[PDB]
Formats: structure tokens, sequence, C-alpha cells
RNA sequence: GCCCGGAUGGUGGAAUCGGUAGACACAAGGGAUUAAAUCCCUCGGCGUUCGCGCUGUGCGGGUUCAAGUCCCGCUCCGGGUACC
């Protein structure tokens, strides 16, 4: 064994067995419990970021983990490689797309290996290969023939695919109550954006109006408030009466471009239908067109949006609702906001809340003009983009003008890579002999558009069970032996988009017959950001400049607090503290740097201990190297231990009370740690744990045959313990201490309870709450026995409640 | 304005159970060694007769025998949102 421990020797030696052996590659074995572990796949942008090595980093750790406890553990790796930033690189650079990415994709899995995270690299898959991307081409035409998919115009004005995941709203929302092991801030912010809505349409009659105009209330119980109508801009009534209407007009015009409330008056008159009054319509800008049917009715008096309007263009106030009390309310200033007893409102006079909402919702719809109506906040899916670099979506115009699937028997339909860019047009939109086809013995237009990078991002996870099968998406025995996955680990950030899609997507799958479950993830892990010190300076010309703190030279007052700072340039540096990590910032950290600084081993750990995954971490290269004189301070107790060679069998009947004691809390942290890092997830105080037994066997002697052989158990234990955080190290020092076959096969240690038994327990006396005494007392003792003893204490004699082992008190009288 | 988080030493963070506050580490000071590195110790605040005594978890309160923890106010900090 060398004495100084040096990564550089170490870590791409192991990093190669790994691969030689194939140790983390795994099949659908039925003899072993699986445990499918899983974090966020990368997006091959060219190198690794501070997020990622955080993220993949505790995903390693549980994989490795789960592994030593048995577990049968799936932990894959893959790239999301369609997308934006290979088009705008393309053209940047000399080059296309795809070798632009293929090269990123080189890289950065060597930056992965070199981190050496326990990968099956046999289920590598790349999302913009056929042979990944075919088969959502094929579920998407399969989606479309069971009628969960349409076209039509939108506005973020251009024609688009829709995907119909307002058809599974409820099932989204529902299934909500059976995510215990996720965030509750992540499924509250799924629910809010779902923001399903109980409420009645309500449709009118206007006078000079060819059609009837419908409006969408949560609020129906205030009906016979309501004074106008208002429709959103872009609303065809409100296209109509601005023909006439140049005011109108330019009000339209204006709300395309560039909390006030705005309308002009449409001149159309609606008959309100339990009244029959003629109220106006009024253009509104705080009516989106697409929410509803694009029109509310206002009832100033109980809508604060429409108090503004009404306030602003004199239009009127009707007070319905009463306060709380039951007194007639005060308008003069706001809505009455909160849902009470009706007045002022015929029929419907003293019907509180849910009978009133009832009430008019029943009788208009008896009357033919009112109909109970659940709307969505959540839009339905647009996947389609008008850009190059992503999955065609396989649909076709025949010379019919008929729109129909690409047939079967020509999928994949798929992206030719050789391609040369002009910056400005689509190449296969460019090229007009590529969307020409033949289709049904028919000539036909293929699209032209690709998938939003969301689809495949939405099933990658399950395509991992079965990465090479060729019969179909996924083979339902090797999907169903994987899923659900047990932890899915990434950032908080995709809570409302990705971590959406791939639940709908889960449900769409359940229903083809392809999986056997609800839900694709049981738990959630949302880790923190990994920020660094920020810092600037302003120039001559007021400009703001970000210098990286590694430039900067910083003067800390007696209590380290850093109190002044300068640039090698001379410039004077403001301090702005810790900030997530940006480009704008100049505050970015590279993994790849610090990986052959200091071994990735030390990164790992530092990124382990430094705060509990789902807080943010501090990144300091005072921690780091704090970590790294940790493990060399492992390194060099394994090294004396061994010197001395071989070591007897350890007899635990002839231990001594030291030796014994000292073997205890061996077995205490072994307990401790196995519970945080399995059960708690609580990596950080996990690691400290580890540091602070380590401290405790530092000093132990170590000539005695007996002494060796608890030392021998204690860093067998501790090299385990450690080797999800810092697995190079460990494989290496496994083997030093002649443990049985590769460390990452070995058992994870389990505590020995008869070596925990405690003999005595220490005893806190307080007298009125407060600590005069400590005292040792057996797990034995009865009550009588430990207040007898804790009397016989001198401080305890100048001055009940009892917890067993723990602490005694006395309310002074 | 809005929704959802959060506040413990010089710093990151511990305290899982309401029951010894500050584990572990960083920083700093003293020691061994020749600057650096590494290994030996001290380190919440105040007082101190150097043995300890008193105080202390943003500020108020409530429950309790006991609150960093549970409950309610207030202050301040962070993230998320755009008339659904």
């Amino acid at each position: 064994m060398q004495e100084q421990y040096r990564p550089e020797e170490i870590e791409s030696k192991v990093q190669l067995h790994w691969d030689e052996k194939r140790t983390f590659e795994v099949t659908e074995d039925e003899s072993k419990e699986k445990y499918y572990c899983l974090s966020m796949l990368p997006y091959p942008s060219g190198r690794l970021h501070m997020g990622h090595v955080r993220n993949y980093t505790i995903g390693d750790v549980i994989a490795r983990y789960q592994r030593m406890l048995g577990k049968n553990v799936l932990q894959p790796i893959g790239w999301d490689a369609f997308g934006l930033p290979a088009e705008g690189a393309a053209v940047k650079n000399n080059t296309a797309p795809a070798p632009w990415t293929y090269d990123n994709i080189a890289y950065m899995k060597n930056q992965l290996k070199m981190l050496g995270f326990g990968y099956d690299w046999s289920r590598e898959l790349a999302t913009c290969t056929p042979e990944y991307y075919r088969w959502e081409q094929k579920f998407f035409t399969e989606l479309y023939k069971k009628g969960l998919v349409y076209k039509k115009t939108s506005a973020v004005e251009i024609p688009q695919w829709f995907i119909k995941i307002t058809a599974y709203a409820d099932e989204l929302l529902n299934d909500l109550d059976k995510l215990d092991h996720w965030p509750d801030t992540v499924k509250t912010m799924q629910r809010n954006w779902i923001g399903r809505s109980e409420g009645v349409e309500i449709t009118f009659n206007v006078n000079d109006y060819d059609n009837t105009l419908t409006v969408y209330t949560t609020r129906p119980d205030t009906f016979m408030g309501c004074t106008y109508l208002a429709v959103a801009a872009g609303h065809p009534l409100a296209q109509k009466a601005a023909e006439n209407n140049p005011e109108l007009a330019a009000f339209i015009d204006e709300c395309r471009n560039t909390m006030e409330k705005k309308g002009v008056d449409t001149g159309f008159k609606a008959v309100h239908p339990l009244t029959g009054e003629e109220i106006p319509v009024w253009a509104a800008n705080f009516v989106l067109m697409e929410y509803g049917t694009g029109a509310v009715m206002a009832v100033p008096g109980h809508d604060q949006r429409d108090y503004e309007f009404a306030s602003k263009y004199g239009l009127n106030i009707k007070p319905v609702i009463l306060a709380a009390d039951g007194s007639e309310p005060d308008l003069s200033q706001q809505a009455l906001t909160e849902k009470g007893v009706l007045f002022n409102s015929g029929e419907f006079n003293g019907l509180d809340h849910e009978a009133a909402f009832n009430a008019i919702a029943d009788k208009l719809t008896a009357m033919g003009v009112g109909e109970r109506k659940v709307n969505y906040r959540l839009r339905d899916w647009g996947v389609s983009r008008q850009r190059y670099w992503g999955a065609p979506i396989p649909m076709v115009t025949l010379e019919d003008g008929t729109v129909m699937p690409t047939p079967d028997d020509q999928l994949p339909v798929i992206l030719p890579e050789d391609v040369v860019m002009d910056g400005i047009t689509s190449p296969i939109k460019a090229d007009p002999e590529w969307a020409k086809t033949t289709v049904n013995g028919m000539p036909a237009l293929r699209e032209t558009d690709t998938f939003d990078t969301f689809m495949e991002s939405s099933w990658y996870y399950a395509r991992y069970t079965c990465p090479q099968y060729k019969e179909g998406m996924l083979d339902s025995e090797a999907a169903n032996y994987w899923l659900p996955v047990d932890i899915y680990i990434g950032g908080i950030e995709h809570a409302i988009m990705h971590l959406l899609y791939f639940r709908f997507f889960h449900k769409l799958m359940r229903d083809a017959g392809m999986v056997n479950s609800d839900e694709p993830a049981k738990q959630l892990l949302c880790q923190g950001m990994v920020l660094a010190d920020a810092f600037y300076y302003v120039g001559e010309n007021g400009e703001r400049n970000w210098v990286s703190p590694v430039d900067a030279i910083v003067e800390r007052d007696e209590k380290g607090r850093i109190v002044k700072a300068k640039d090698a340039a001379g410039h004077e540096l403001v301090y702005t503290g810790m900030s997530k990590m940006s480009k704008s910032k100049n505050n970015g950290i590279d993994p790849q740097v610090m990986v052959e600084r200091y071994g990735a081993d030390t990164v790992r750990l530092f990124m382990m201990f430094a705060s509990p995954a789902d807080m943010t971490l501090e990144w300091q290269e005072s921690g780091v190297e704090g970590a790294n004189r940790f493990l060399k301070r492992v390194w060099k107790l394994v090294y004396e231990h061994t010197a001395k060679g071989d070591v007897a069998a350890l007899n635990v009947d002839a231990l001594t009370e030291n030796q014994k004691a000292l073997r205890r809390d061996v077995h205490k942290t072994i307990a401790k740690v196995t519970d945080d890092i399995g059960r708690r997830q609580t990596f950080n105080t996990a690691i400290a744990a580890i540091m602070e037994l380590m401290n405790k066997l530092a000093k132990a002697p170590t000539d005695g045959e007996q002494d060796r052989a608890l030392m021998q158990e204690a860093l067998l234990a501790v090299v385990r313990m450690l080797n999800p955080f810092t697995p190079h190290i460990c494989f290496t020092l496994w083997q030093e201490l002649k443990g049985e076959g590769d460390i990452d096969n070995a058992p994870w240690p389990v505590a020995d309870e008869k070596a925990m038994v405690e003999d005595s327990t220490l005893v806190v006396v307080q007298v009125n709450g407060k600590v005069r005494a400590k005292i040792t007392v057996p797990v034995d003792a009865t009550e009588e026995q430990v207040r007898e003893r804790a009397g016989q204490e001198h401080l305890v004699a100048k001055y009940v409640i009892y917890v067993p082992g723990k602490l005694l008190n006395l309310v002074v009288g």
C-alpha cells in the first residue's frame, strides 16, 4: 500500500474495472427485490455543470447503498439530445446540430465516468436517435386515432398540434393524494397549475348580433348583480363591432402588442335572461380569450376586477350579496368578495351561497341558457415547433386536403442529420422535396414541424427498462418489473412542466396496456441549487462588471467576514453574497477543474456533506479542502493498520471495557448511518457520524492482538459506510484490508445488537427545568432507585417528572 | 398585491422523539515544526476568585412541569405568479 492517497493513480483504474466487469449492469431478476434510482437525464450542452454533479452524486449514493443492502439496482443514464441550443451552436460554428450533439455526448459521457457514477451503461439512450424517437412517433399516431390529438391555430398566431392533456386533468389532480413521497410544494404547484374550476356557462341574446354570446362564471350566485358583460380583445363579437368603431379597432390592435383595467364599449346590447333588461357588452383587457368562452359577465359589486373597470368607466355597481353579519355591504371603496346570503335578487333573496349557486344554475339550465361547466387552467399540450432539431411529427396532408397519420410501414420518419443551417429556415422546410411523399396511393406533404423536446423526456424513464426492445415502445414485463421508479431526483424548476407531462404520459401508457401502474415515480427528491460567492465592480461608465470569486482579493475582519475586496487590476469590488451560479454573475465553478484538482471522491464527499440534499449548497473551496484532508486521514489510518499485517480473529467475550465501549460506538455509528442514509435521507449527518467515529478510531491503541482485530472490524465497516460517497478510495482500501471480493458486491454493515447494550445510562437531574446534576444509573433501575440516587447527590440536596434513562425534573416547593 | 417557503454561534449546519442547544466541519486563536503544508489544543455572549455563575435559537405572545421543535401574532429574508 502506498503511503500517500493519490486519486489520479486510483480513480481511472477503478472506473475501467467497473466497465470491464460490467459491475452496474442489471437484468429483470425475479430472485431479488428491485430498486429503480433515477436522476433527471442531462441535456448535452457540452460540459457538466455543478448542478449535474450534485444531482447525480445524490443518485449514485442511493444506488450504491441499495446495492449493498442486497437489492437489484437500476441506475440509468442517457441524453435528452434534441432542442434549440444545437441549432444556435451549429450556426455559430461551422457545423450541423447532429455532430455537435454527439461530440458533446461523448465529452460529457467521459465526465460522468470520471466522477465514477455506477450506471448501467448498456441501457444508455440518446433521444435524438431514430431507435428512440420512432416509438414516440408511433405512439402519437395511436393517440390521434383514439381522438386525443387535434390541430388548431393558437398564439405562442401559429397552427399547432395539441395533445388533449385536459382529458386527464381530473385524474392528474386527484392522483396527487397518492403521492405521499412527493414534496408538498411540488404537489401544490401542480394543483394550482391544473386549476380545476366548477362553474356555469350562461348564454345571452345580442340584439343586432347574429350569434349568441356565452360567458363562464364561478359565481352564478351574483348573477342579479350583473350590470354588463365583458369580452376578450380577440373575441369575434368584438371584431364585428370593431368594423364600424375605430375606438374599438385600435383597442384590439393595441392588446396584441406591448394590472390596470382597460376597455372600450362595443355598442352591442345583451339581454339579461332573468330580468330581460339590456346590458352593454364591453371589450376588456383582463379577459383571456383562451380560457373558458373568452367572455365574462361583470358584477362590479362582487368581483374586484369588475369593480375597478366599472369605477373607471362609470358603469353600474349593484350590490347583491350581504356581509358576514347580515348587513348590506360597504361598496363605496371596493367589491364585497366573500360569499354570502343574497339580497336584491328577487326569487333568490335569502338563499345562502351554495343554495343561490344551485338555484340560479338550475333555473338557467331549465330555461336552456345555462349549463354547469368544469374548466381547467391547464391548457392542452402544444407539442409542435417550427424547429429543425427535433423528432418529426408523423402526420401528413394528402392533396385531398385530408389529413391523417404517417402509415406504420413508413415509421420512423427520420430527421436527416446531414444538413447546412442557413440560420433562418429549417432545412426540412427549405428543401421543398423533403416534405413530398406518397400516402395511401396518393401524393402528400408530410409535417415539417417537429415535436417539442418534452415529448422525449416524458417517457425515457420507462424506455430505460427495455432500451433495445425492437418489438414495441415498451416490453411490458420488463417495464412493470422496474416501475414505478423508487426515487426520482432533480430540480424543483421542472414541477409544472416535465413533472406533470411524465405523469400524463405514464397514464396514457397505462391506458394502452403498456404498463401496470398509475404513477411513474413513488418518491420525488428535489435537490437544492449550488451557490457561489458573487462580486462586481462599477466601471467609469456606470456599468456593473462581474468578477469571478477566484479573482477576488478579499480582506476579512477579525471574525473572518469579508469587509473589502479588490481584483488584481485594482477595481473596488462589492460582495453580493452567496448566489445561484450563472454566466451573467460570472461565478460558475467548473466541476472538471475540481475533479482534476482534488479527485472525484473529494468533490462527491463535499457535495454530500455540506448541506441537506433538499437545501441550497454553498460552494466553499475551504470546505472541499476539508473533505480532501478527511479522506487523507482515512487513507492514513488504513495504511498504518495494514502496515502491521494480518490480525487475529476477534474474541468478543475476552474484550476489555475500553475495547467493548469502542466497539459499541462502531456499531451505534453503523445503525445511525444506516438510518440516515436509508430512511431519513440525511446524508450530511451520516457523513458527520462517520467522521466522528474516525476521530475516535484515530486515538485507539493498535499494538495488542485484540486492539488490532477490533480496528479491522471498524475499518472494514467505515470503508463500507463511506463507499456510496467515495467509492474509488473505498474500492482500493477494501482490497488493502483484504475484504472479500469487490466492495461493490460487499454487504452493507449490520449493527451487531449484542454489541450495543449499554449497562448504564446518564440521567439529567433538573430543578424547575434547569439542569443541576448529571448521574449514572443502570438501564435496569426502577423509578425509586433513580430518585434515591438523585437524592444522594449533594447539589440536588441543596435544591416530580421522570423519563426513563433520560431526565428527572423537580418543580420546586 | 399575490401564493409557498424560511430566520439557531464568525460561517455551513446538528438537535429524528417537546426533554443536556450548537454534533460534524469550515474560519479564527494557541501548540509542535520551517513560510506553506500536515499533525496537538481552545472557540456562542457576558461576568469571573479561572473553579465556575448568569444568559442565549429574529421580536412579541399562547400551551406545558419543560418549547429551537407544537399553536397564534409581528418584523425581516428568499422563491414562485400574472387578471384563469
